[PDB]
């Protein structure tokens, strides 16, 4: 019975295994470089393989590496709070509001039956809706409440036949991996680009470049061309793309569009939460473009003299506080009080506040790399390295990070290359978003397993498709995904981001 | 039917009310002094009202401050992270394995059926017990899970009559008295003393007499005197104190034990995840006295050379992260796996993430009256006052203290008075503990009515206490806490703290 006790138990047993074997390091050495190395190989090991929480592991560097007579050390000149924590928390305030009302699904499926009922475009529809959804909201979510309702579709079209395994196995793939390009559009559809503005904000106090807009303006034709890449991809791969058929209904687009339409009326009515949560969604979605744009000049917003009146906080949490206090649901007598649309509870949960002590971690991690002589130790490994280009630099930074990230979590990934990229970047005096960018949006292509991030794993827990396909459509996108993003980076974001030329906030 | 509306919609017509009448101040003066004090009477009208969340109105500064020229400024030598911040997610993981396992329930009724069966001993069974849990649970909690255990046993006991009502009056009282004087005792005890600790901290970094140990050394003795003088004027206020009583067993005794008991085996056999945490908790019990005892010398911990191998977050979460990996629950194959006995979910929950936000949201509104010319003007009217005594000072502060929190929550009022009586404890050339820790310990005192602080609400939702007797026993009750807290403060708080010598980490 020991086997199946060893089978049960892996996560205890690999944790403990891992904390005892690297013992010899610091013993038969008593130095510092080896001990630093020693914290930072098991708080690796940790993130990779997801033996405990991404928080939990985070929170090691800040404990055992006092231990080790090594501690924190420097200053900061933080002051307190930031220009991205208030962006946040007004984001965290919209998606709460939408995913309580149960407004996305309204969205998702008044968007799907206005595509059109042609499968192909039925799947485009899909994965437009899944992707304007994951702008916002989160990846995990959005993946969780559109696939039953693509679920459902797919059941009640093929009840009207290897055909329906084929078409629900596409359907799947479409939904996962919209899921994640949909969140690469903005800041807040992905906790690694949360992640990373962290650390550039932190980093890089005196750079302001990088904000809700600019994000926007650089990261939308990449998704797009992505996305419209990816379904064409995932169309031909397993049923056939009829470009007649693209350009009279048969028995079957009725049968389809009834399908739709009911499920629609089983949505309900539309109810004055979901309309005034609209309305604030709305007024959202502008005062944050047409403020500073990349491209279009935009003096509608921030033409006040007054300096802080529009910027990307204000506006945020001006609007987002509103789902704080606006009346919802009044209420033998019941109090008569009314709800606040939106509890101080339900925003405790919804909320990245374990990506605030993973990044802790990774500065408490990176700060113990810069003293004693660990960093040196490394960085003279560069010495007969550094002749290579940087596009050469670049193409090996993203590959590594889409290998990576195919068999480890996102944040995970991200903290733990970001703080080794930017040294890197400040070493070959090269703009240091040149080098973070395509790593960055290379980090959420993670296409290929489920233990790759949790929308895979959500979509591949239906039971419904086999690891081979995966990987094979997979393989497809996340090629597609790379050619892309080097595309763009050699073609458009260099004149909006200035990349060829070294800023003045990177260090000299 | 406008008398109704306006009865049920009176949070947002209050807010709106306030926002809209002080604009008076800035738009007749259009000047910065002005603009900065139209920010603090705003958010202090919400945080004594409880308008919004007091984390949402501590956003407020963040934004409404800005609008007017007034921004953040200056710097500070924070690094990052705290030896607070690991301390208290320690504590919180303790808490939240001691919570979802209702082991708080066996300690408090094995408390009680061992203290007595005498009513008297019995409402000092359940004073002490409430008290004890309080130390490391939150108030409310405690409360709010003590109460029905209570009321079971008043309702049992009676079944075997006004003496009913009044027993059950004095032991609903002495339950919500009790929360609240345990939660004195600990640092984690209380959100007030969260934000204390956090501020000073903060505005003195040098300083580190502040710890675990140190606040229940000196914190205990007045704890405890306050308690049993509590316990004695409660019971002779209600009952009557028979001292013969309290120097064979009546029918009454044998039935209320027999009660005591069966709800004993109601809560059941003792499992492996309670004894696994009581053990965990025993040992965190240890190595937190001990350490660095204010009157004992311990050695027994900190003996070592090595710098930080022994400290109180080193200490609190080496132990507090094992109950994210030890094996409470295993698991027809329900994937073979084990459960941590701790979920990082559930730790999302019972943390106080919301106080972070109160004292940033206090930080920003300090720092705001810091510039401009709003100080200066609060701060001449110094120059008449400054004659009298340190000691009246305290006196006037403490009782305004005291009354400001019967009809305020306790984090508003810490965080509205504290960065007030910081720079008067500077101004004055006295230590600022001095001013800083009676008042903090009379801030909890808040004894007289429900909307004082959430204890008393909840005892009070039962409906079996009238205003006036509420008022009547919390007059006694605060009289006898601030007498006890100026007693400590004369006699041997001083000593071990040094309050009549100005210290090196107070500005010059
Ligand atoms: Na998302
Ligand atoms: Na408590």
């Amino acid at each position: 019975k020991f086997f199946s006790y060893i089978l049960v138990y892996r996560r205890f047993l690999f944790v403990v295994f891992t904390v005892l074997v690297l013992l010899p390091l610091p013993i038969v050495l008593h130095t510092k470089e080896a001990e630093c190395a020693y914290t930072l190989f098991v708080v690796a090991t940790f993130w990779l393989t997801e033996a405990l929480p991404l928080s939990v592991t985070a929170l090691l560097p800040s404990l055992m590496l006092p231990m080790f007579g090594i501690m924190p050390s420097k200053k900061v000149a933080s002051a307190y709070f930031k220009d991205f924590h208030l962006l946040l928390i007004g984001v965290i305030c919209l998606a709460t509001s939408i995913e309580k009302w149960n407004l996305h699904k309204r969205i998702a499926l008044k968007m799907v039956m206005m595509v059109g009922v042609n499968p192909a475009w039925l799947t485009l529809g899909f994965m437009s809706s899944t992707a304007f959804l994951s702008m916002w909201l989160s990846n995990t979510s959005t993946a969780a409440m559109v696939m039953p309702i693509a679920e459902a579709v797919v059941q009640q079209i093929i009840n009207a036949t290897k055909k329906g395994h084929v078409t629900r196995k596409l359907t799947c793939l479409c939904i996962a991996y919209s899921s994640t390009i949909g969140g690469l559009t903005t800041i807040t559809g992905t906790s690694t680009n949360l992640i990373f503005a962290e650390y550039f904000n932190t980093r890089y106090p005196d750079c302001r470049c990088l904000n809700f807009g600019s994000w926007f303006t650089f990261s939308f034709p990449a998704a797009l061309i992505i996305l419209l890449l990816s379904w064409i991809w995932l169309q031909w791969l397993f049923l056939g793309f009829n470009f007649k058929e693209m350009f009279t209904k048969t028995v079957q687009q009725k049968a389809c569009a009834e399908v739709i339409k009911q499920e629609y009326q089983k949505l309900g009515p539309i109810r004055y939460q979901e309309i005034v949560t609209l309305v604030l969604f709305i007024i959202m979605a502008l005062l944050w473009f047409s403020r500073d744009p990349g491209f279009v000049p935009g003096w509608s917003a921030l033409f006040s003299e007054y300096p802080g009146f529009a910027t990307d906080s204000t506006v945020a949490l001006l609007i987002g506080l509103l789902f704080f206090l606006i009346p919802a649901k009044t209420l033998e007598i019941v109090a008569f009080d009314y709800s606040p649309l939106i509890t101080w509870k339900e925003f405790q949960s919804f909320m990245p506040w374990d990506i605030a002590i993973l990044v802790g971690g990774g500065f408490a991690l990176a700060d113990g790399c810069e003293e004693s002589g660990l960093s040196k130790w490394i960085g003279n490994k560069l010495s007969p390295l550094g002749s290579l280009p940087a596009w050469l630099i670049i193409l090996i930074s993203s590959l590594m990070v889409t290998s990576l990230t195919e068999v480890a979590s996102n944040p995970a990934t991200i903290t733990l290359f970001l703080p080794i990229l930017s040294p890197l970047a400040e070493a070959i005096h090269v703009n240091p978003l040149y080098i973070l960018i395509p790593s960055t949006l290379c980090t959420s292509f993670a296409f290929l397993l489920p233990v790759a991030n949790p929308p895979n794993a959500i979509v591949f827990s239906y039971g419904h498709l086999k690891v081979i396909d995966m990987v094979k459509a997979g393989l497809g996108v996340n090629i597609v995904g790379v050619a892309v993003v080097m595309l763009g980076i050699c073609t458009w974001i260099v004149p909006m981001f200035d990349l060829y030329t070294y800023p003045s906030w990177a260090p000299a």
